[PDB]
């Protein structure tokens, strides 16, 4: 069941917890930086995703794939 929607829900949860807001308030297609996400948060989120996926994931992936859904798409690709 680990499709794009699965990873999108996980990433949204991680981002919302770091930003201290409810996940429903975050648009998964909006650029991370347009709602204030910074480098400390990018490191937190990518590191947590490493813990969950066993992948090596640089914090700059949140620049390269700059929305929740874009990052989810990347994870699916890496794990397929």
């Amino acid at each position: 069941n680990k499709d794009k929607a699965y990873w999108s829900a996980i990433i949204r949860t991680l981002v919302a917890k770091e930003m201290r807001v409810e996940p429903e308030t975050i648009d998964p297609d909006q650029k991370f930086t347009s709602y204030g996400l910074d480098s400390i948060v990018a490191l937190s989120v990518s590191g947590d995703l490493e813990d969950l996926t066993k992948l090596e994931l640089e914090p700059t992936l949140l620049w390269d794939y700059p929305t929740i859904n874009a990052l989810a798409e990347y994870l699916v690709s890496e794990l397929q």
